[PDB]
């Protein structure tokens, strides 16, 4: 077929609902699936012979890239995405845990200075660390977690407040552009 097919695998409802609208504007067939991390990689693996590229975000994109042979594009979590989440989380209190995959996105000290909060930063490198890391947060007497959706879901399960770092339209448009370019190069 000459039709291009791109899958977005995300837990972000706003992205999932936007993606088919962008597919009309860019003339590709959209596939959307709601998943993260290892489960997302299984769905990506199952789709890979049926689509031209996969788009995902953050840690999920790492799980997907290591398990598929087709183009895997990562939506980057941005510094402003992080600030928006910290700003929103302040409604719960001023002391927060910011949980990031592998590396900081924004300098913790900078966001403390700019938003008048106290932040303890925690890093994780695998899905299997998440439940333990959330327990660690509780032991630090912190009640508010700012992170990606799988992490904030675990926060809420362990009785904490969770504020998810989101992505926006411009980030998704950029990822689509990158995917379309990669598909063209591969072909």
């Amino acid at each position: 077929s000459l039709s291009l097919k791109i899958a977005l695998i995300s837990q972000n409802e706003n992205l999932l609902n936007l993606f088919p609208k962008l597919a009309l504007e860019k003339n590709f067939i959209p596939i959307t699936k709601t998943a993260s991390l290892t489960r997302a990689s299984k769905i990506a693996f199952g789709l890979q012979d049926e689509v031209d590229a996969i788009i995902s975000r953050g840690a999920t994109s790492d799980y997907i890239k290591k398990s598929v042979s087709i183009p895997s594009i990562s939506i980057k979590v941005t510094r402003f995405d992080t600030m928006r989440a910290v700003y929103n989380a302040k409604r719960f209190g001023n002391e927060l845990a910011l949980i990031a995959y592998k590396h900081s996105i924004v300098d913790k000290h900078e966001i403390e200075a700019m938003l008048g909060v106290k932040i303890k930063e925690f890093l994780f490198s695998s899905e299997d660390e998440i439940t333990t890391l959330i327990s660690k947060v509780k032991t630090e007497n912190i009640k508010i977690v700012v992170s990606g959706k799988t992490v904030t879901d675990e926060a809420i399960k362990q009785g904490l407040y969770g504020e998810t770092i989101n992505s926006g339209e411009e980030s998704l448009r950029r990822a689509i552009e990158e995917a379309l370019n990669l598909i063209e190069v591969r072909n």
